[PDB]
């Protein structure tokens, strides 16, 4: 029994709590111990509710908001985009970080309705101390901000299936936060869940701190209160560029990810024709239901292995997803929302969009320029030279105007001046060894640039 050998070594660790050891051992048990395609059903409009059908007063809206807590997933670092510290503290636009804008937006909500919707940041051991220091700057803000630290699990050395860390030794490299599905046991273990319940809060709105579209939506909250759904996942129509989908399966809604799709149906799953929606990671969950299901040990989400290398040594990081929890909640639904609620910043190409003239900031909210009639955003592709935020900023003296852009692709050592306008289809391909400069004031429209001769 490899399970006993691992549980015994986990028990000797002194860096994490007994609750965390038990949760990790549980994940390992499921990992060590596929959907039936013919049973999958497309959700009806009663199971995935189109946003246009939602039922449309300051004081009554306060009564709704008084039941809400806003939780932002803040356990991840800015590594992908070349930044240290929490991903949420990268600057988005006009010097404001993701977390800055979240705070201003809740301040706006509190002012308009005379409420105090609490903000709860779910940190990880990778972000918690920095976030504690950072949230000192909101001390004078019209907001109640709290934080908690999610679970800390040991990485598993793949070769011998033993924990990487050891008793009484430091080192972040030995550990990992076990995904966003951990929000539910962590809300409980940290004590925040009992406090929220005791305060009369009833629903938590969960979202990634890097989704600029994930604002509190009164119509959605109103629907949940009126119909007592225990869980609502916001989905949005699939495009070619898109993720897990909601299905009806054995009489209730559940998330389906490609990992659970048998090989012979992966192409049908990946197609655009059968599944029309995907999960935005905007989640609304009933707090009493979480407590019930955490205490019943019912939240047995699919294990996501997420393997990694620590100084070239292969490790396992067993994780779970927050969206996968939906199949355990009663009266669970999807809501199919417009894509304006799905604006994740995952790459510097997304920063280009939000920092451009395509958007502006209005009281903390990211507002799309109405002069772009096309509701689709331009496609933007940049080479690895632009991967890191600082390098992306250096290579754009100003952000080009892209209101009329269809698509931009840039590769090679390219440096943009200021005051540039891009229209239609623009490709810029700097050949090997060429440091290509796009001049100040350039207008590029339906143009392929392959060298200085094209400028």
């Amino acid at each position: 029994e490899k399970l006993d050998k691992l549980r015994a070594e986990v028990a000797k660790l002194d860096q994490i709590s007994e609750n965390e050891k038990a949760g990790f051992i549980s994940l390992v048990s499921r990992y060590l111990s596929q959907i039936e395609w013919s049973k999958i059903q497309t959700p009806t409009d009663e199971v995935v509710v189109p946003y246009d059908t939602l039922a449309s007063d300051l004081e009554e809206t306060k009564k709704l908001l008084d039941k809400l807590v806003v939780l932002k997933l803040n356990g991840g670092l800015g590594t992908t985009m070349g930044c240290t510290g929490p991903k949420s503290v990268i600057e988005v636009r006009n010097g404001f970080t993701f977390l800055d804008l979240i705070v201003i937006q809740i301040e706006s909500l509190n002012k308009k309705y005379g409420c105090s919707v609490p903000l709860l940041l779910m940190n990880s051991f990778n972000t918690h101390d920095d976030t504690q220091k950072i949230v000192e700057k909101y001390s004078n803000s019209n907001i109640e901000i709290h934080t908690f630290n999610q679970s800390q699990y040991p990485r598993i050395v793949t070769e011998d299936f033993l924990p990487l860390p050891s008793k009484g030794k430091s080192g972040k490299d030995g550990w990992y936060p076990p995904g966003h599905g951990d929000v539910f046991p962590s809300l409980n273990n940290s004590g925040k869940l009992d406090i929220l319940l005791a305060q009369g809060k009833e629903y938590v709105f969960i979202a990634n701190s890097d989704n600029l579209g994930a604002i509190v939506d009164i119509k959605i909250l109103n629907h949940l209160i009126n119909n007592q759904n225990e869980y609502c996942m916001e989905v949005t129509p699939k495009t070619l560029a898109d993720g897990g989908t909601l299905i009806s399966y054995e009489g209730r809604v559940q998330l389906l990810e490609i990992a659970q799709v048998p090989d012979e149906h992966v192409n049908e799953f990946k197609s655009i024709e059968k599944f029309k929606i995907f999960n935005t990671n905007n989640l609304w969950v009933n707090l009493k239901a979480i407590k019930r299901l955490v205490e019943a040990e019912a939240l047995k989400m699919e294990i996501i292995p997420n393997p990694k290398e620590v100084d070239g040594v292969k490790v396992l990081q067993l994780e779970t997803a927050a969206g996968a929890a939906i199949r355990f909640f009663d009266k669970a639904i999807g809501i199919n929302v417009p894509r304006s609620r799905f604006l994740p910043v995952k790459a510097t190409s997304d920063l280009l969009l939000v920092q451009s003239d395509l958007y502006t900031l209005v009281d903390g909210f990211v507002i799309r320029n109405p002069a772009r009639a096309n509701p689709a955003n331009p496609s933007i592709e940049l080479g690895p030279e632009f991967k890191k935020v600082a390098n992306f900023l250096a290579r754009f003296k100003s952000i080009p105007s892209i209101v009329e852009l269809d698509s931009l692709k840039v590769s090679g050592d390219v440096w943009f001046g200021s005051g540039i306008t891009l229209k239609g289809k623009v490709t810029i391909t700097a050949k090997s060894g060429v440091k290509l400069e796009i001049p100040d004031g350039a207008v590029l429209e339906n143009k392929d640039v392959n060298g200085p001769e094209d400028l």
